[PDB]
């Protein structure tokens, strides 16, 4: 539907001040921008709760133009555009194009009022039949409007709820990841993030997968989401979600896609869960995580299982994902090693500043690890330290 | 020192992703950007607490270039650059140019580590008299470094403390404004705001004034501050602060400066406090407040005083700043008036969505006031409403 | 079963440290506390989304005791305690009693893990019949568990969504209040608030009303909610929600109930919308709002309508709700009035520190208004002020 | 003067609603409560910036009683109570006793106005002598008042700044810990925390140490701070800070003090940095951390140094603090281990739900680790998992 470079540019300019919003609406056809925003809104809207179907008219204004979209809203159906004559219009919602840009893709504070105009029952002519129409549609029009307006803003969603909405197992039964994802990701939400997740989902099934990609799209209103899978997943692609076919164990492939699409604020490994793959992808992609970014590994349970290249004995971890996580502790501490002119700190040593481990999910913080080791003039035995620190007492 | 349009462009690009940061460093000379960032850092640093004077070397790296700045840090003096030989270097602080841009002017999450490199006592050769140097400088180097690093980030300051630091009476004695300012302004801090304050301070004194402008500059890390005063205040101008000479009671002048420098996220009237002036400035400048922005009026105490054009009787308020505020309540409510084809809502009616009043300070929220009045089918008397709302009971 | 004084005492102690949690479970029978917590959980749970009915076992543990509750979870039905044999148990959720107290009623940080134990398919025999059962109940058990767990915590809800859920017109069609309520109320959520709303809803209908009271109960996990209505609303009452029958225009009655149930952190007038009533209730109840609390008035539109005692001319506001709000501006500013020996500041003058007005909703901040007026040595005319502030410069 | 049990009880009640505040001021002598609050305020005040010495009168009112405290405020000196005649009174600050309790020790929202009354130059006679006094004391009174008022609230401090102020090496030169401490601790600030830090500071010096204990007291307005040191540190003790003399390597002693003073929301090891000691203290004290609490270890650098019982080879970590941290990863993952009837999960296994490692500082999250391992019906090899997850597609 929309060119990815264009969408990213729209998001980039929408994040600016008045001059950037004006630049955007000058650079691109306002009609096209309007269609882009409607596409985003349709994916952003929560599930409708109204049993009686209603229409919500969304009118987008720019200059002398008015782009009218009639949205059919009913429980157990996705919100979709229809013809004006295809139901009862419960509400007219009016946005200025630049205001809707700010609300969806802007860097903005929460605005409790004044972002739009609203005209209830906009075509209900005041005659004898009106009272009947009011009784039938009053509740449904309130519920339908609430759903559409929720899709016109950037309010922070509940990851646990999105997980269930999108049929991904991140929370609720096998796993309990989303509170950790929320804590680690929420501070990135006003940024134009590039997120790469390895493992789109659905494996060989021709129709399944994409639930977690949808989740990140919903969570990051200004984000671009990339999903990597060995199987074709092009049926998942939509506005702000691109899938790529390839093997996470192919370092040459990883180089090309990282240099094409990166650098990434967030990389998540939810792929094969083969231990060697986890290690290969980390080695290849950690360099392409932005400073201040995150590398996440999901499902370390496979570290203990030979069928995934793991080992039943937790101490025999040299080739496992948990062996990697343990080594990252030494990487963090590398500046504390006794000096050796024959030893140079490696890339990971120099570039990890935090490790967070929870049950079956770990977060690695990318950044410059150059705080300085304990200086040579601090004693390297306890008694000497006490003496040095006691001021002659 | 620096071209205002360049500074604004630097801040605009610094708020972007990797591509915008690369664009910035390609567009402008990295040496010039380095000097710009140092200028910002020097204004951002808190007062040093160290009694013993130390140097903190700040090295800014970009490609093969390394821009070194030696900052003299001592209690009761502003941090300033000096020659490398002008004291003991307690700390070397290393930043990549693009990382420092992000930390000062970026749209960024809080980064608790990994933004810089640090090398303590960087030139202290390990001979016999190092012990002496360590004892003299250990505490001062810690304190000096803490001060410099505070100036290298975008942590939210305390407005009440800035008010004392910059000698403005917003808090502590006559007035208690800063907690309200903090509550209303804090959500704007990751935006590239344009703030206009009427009333620079110092009146006719050739050297005084500018304290509140410095406060806003400190509070809004990506902001451009404008100060309007009838007296010349050009001595106040610095990076991100421009003063303008003119009369707040001159509507033509206000049009020109608003269209030249606006639209404004925030406008504050702290000027003459003449009631007619407050009302004139509001009428002229409210249209130039951005939707989602704020118009602030300070010092409404003058509403009661003839010498400022006010009235001792609080009921005789048709020409006072408090009369204005009272009328804003009706403006907010204007859609609830009974219909009249001879009456059109005015500009303020259509554009106010909130009013906040505290002792001697009021905040007006700019936005589209078009929610819809109570529909005609809601009864206009109590009994009729009760009967209509009771379902036949 | 649950005495109001007991519930409030449970909430009070639950907000404490380890010594208070131990005190609570020693003071009261753990079995009763367990039932009370389950009652709360049932009201907190979001609507279930699973088509296939499942059971979630909630086991509350204290000492050598284990209180087992089997909760039936299915879309379009309220979550209800059933017998162990009345369905497939998709999940066992285990909470220590003191931990569940902290999670529902405590003053606590967000805890992303470690508050409970979970055992999926807890009674599913590992045999040839398992695979079909897994296929049938996997998604339903996940969705069922999520709904229950959401009810076992204190996460802030979306007020706008609750408006549609509880059928109150605070947001979505006629009004757009909830974002303002959220901004003004969210900072109170870890306090044991007492909230009084005038106007329960439903008017004379024998079944309708209570939606906004439910909303405040959900928003304030440690709160006690009171609803006043001229009509009987006893069918609305549930844990942490009490309704009172009476007239908001009776000042002596208002003082009686305020003494009995106050002081209130929050009072909301969403009642008759008769202008005289709004003014009577405010004068009577503002003194019973806590310092740091809020008095809220909803639906000021009636200020312009003679059918509610209003006036079409906005300047004729001496008897309207908007006239009251305008007067609150002068009350805030009262210390700035010129000196007068026979004029003394009134109660409202001395006790208002903020006013917030939005379309059809206003928030009044109760607190000590005693900052001091501009001192007499600050000049009372512009030209003299310039001179006094210029340090001799001419 | 102030009994520790009494201080903790005051904080406990101050955190309640109106009924608890009334109970507090009925249970204890209001004059004593006012002295207690003044002692707290004095420790909370930031360094004064005014060159000219001023007095700020703090008047605490309860019932018909008025407790007057005259505070001397000048740069480079701690704020201290003096006689009324010992300087110029720049400002009178008035608090009701229950309001000051809420502001210092309450569970409260931020209140931007209405908490107090202020009367500038309260005893300055309006005559020909006033103008000179105003000129001398205007700026000093403003800055003086600002310092005192900052001490009368519960605003979050900057931990990095406090590190410089209290002379502790947590941030600025050798270490860069405070941003991590802020991130992990800030959500606890509303709670009546019990914090134990091993290592008070100063080692054998008779006067040095205590900086980090002061830091935690400042950061946690409702907290009780405990500091363990092998050396006597009784000179550090003040309101809400207790030092304990003893050896962190004595597990039986550690259990004794943990029973006496716990359970702890937060334990920090910043002690000897001997590897055996770090491991002993963790095993002994982790059971005494509350669910939802934190165990913090500082200065793991010593893991690499034989002079602290460490090893230069990072792989030789079986006895080091880093070996402990690595093992906690397996503890977190313990439910994923293949079945073994003779193997039983240990205490740490069952009670760790998170691990955070930064340069020279690590945070361990205490909680119930009982989420359940991957079920037996999820295939234990990649190829079988592909097949089971592909719905028949080949
Ligand atoms: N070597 C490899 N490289 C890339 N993807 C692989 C792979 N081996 C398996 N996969 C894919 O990894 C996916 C794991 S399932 C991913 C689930 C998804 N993240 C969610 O939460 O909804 C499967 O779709 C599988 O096809
Ligand atoms: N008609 C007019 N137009 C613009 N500025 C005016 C004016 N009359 C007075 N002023 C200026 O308004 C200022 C008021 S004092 C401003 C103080 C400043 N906002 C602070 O907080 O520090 C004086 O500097 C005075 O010169
Ligand atoms: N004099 C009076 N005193 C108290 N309540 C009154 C009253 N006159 C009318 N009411 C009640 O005020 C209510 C107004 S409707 C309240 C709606 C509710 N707050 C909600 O948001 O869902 C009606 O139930 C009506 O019975
Ligand atoms: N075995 C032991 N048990 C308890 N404390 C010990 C100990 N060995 C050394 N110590 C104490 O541990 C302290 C380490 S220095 C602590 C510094 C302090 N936390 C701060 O940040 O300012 C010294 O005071 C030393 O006396
Ligand atoms: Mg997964
Ligand atoms: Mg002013
Ligand atoms: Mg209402
Ligand atoms: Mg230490």
């Amino acid at each position: 539907e929309f060119d990815e470079a264009t969408v990213q540019d729209v998001v980039r300019l929408a994040g600016g001040h008045d001059s950037e919003l004006r630049e955007l609406t000058q650079k691109y056809d306002p009609a096209m921008i309007s269609r882009l925003l409607v596409a985003e809104i349709l994916s952003r809207c929560p599930p409708p709760s109204n049993d009686t179907p209603v229409l919500v008219e969304l009118a987008i204004v720019h200059g002398s133009e008015r782009f009218r979209h009639f949205l059919r809203v009913v429980r157990d159906s996705p919100i979709r555009p229809v013809g004006a004559d295809e139901g009862f219009v419960g509400m007219l919602v009016e946005y200025e194009l630049t205001e809707l840009l700010r609300e969806l893709f802007g860097v903005t504070h929460e605005r409790p009022a004044g972002v739009r105009g609203t005209k209830l029952f906009p075509y209900l002519t005041d005659d004898e039949e009106a009272v009947e129409q009011i009784g039938t549609y009053l509740l449904a029009a309130q519920q339908g409007t609430e759903a559409v307006l929720a899709g016109c803003g950037s309010r922070k969603p509940d990851l646990s709820e999105l997980s269930s909405r999108y049929f991904t197992p991140k929370f609720g039964f096998l796993h309990w990841f989303t509170p950790h994802y929320d804590r680690h990701f929420r501070d990135y939400r006003n940024q134009q993030v590039r997120v790469l997740e390895i493992g789109v989902g659905g494996y060989k099934h021709p129709e399944w997968g994409g639930g977690s990609l949808r989740m990140w799209k919903s969570f990051f209103p200004r984000g671009q989401i990339y999903g990597l899978d060995i199987m074709d997943k092009s049926h998942v692609d939509e506005l702000r979600i691109r899938t790529i076919q390839g093997d996470q164990n192919d370092a040459e492939f990883l180089d090309r896609i990282a240099r094409r699409y990166g650098p990434f604020d967030i990389v998540i490994d939810d792929g094969s869960h083969i231990n060697a793959h986890v290690r290969t992808s980390f080695a290849a992609l950690f360099p392409h995580v932005r400073p201040g970014g995150l590398y996440v590994i999901e499902d370390m349970w496979t570290a203990y299982w030979p069928g995934f290249g793991g080992q039943a004995d937790p101490q025999e971890c040299s080739g496992t994902s948990l062996g990697l996580l343990k080594s990252l502790i030494d990487a963090i501490q590398h500046q504390e090693l006794p000096s050796d002119p024959n030893r140079s700190p490696g890339y990971v040593d120099r570039n990890i500043v935090g490790l967070h481990v929870y049950h079956n999910v770990a977060f690695v913080e990318k950044g410059r690890n150059d705080e300085g080791g304990i200086p040579t003039w601090i004693p390297r035995d306890f008694e000497s330290l006490v003496q040095a620190s006691s001021g002659g007492a």
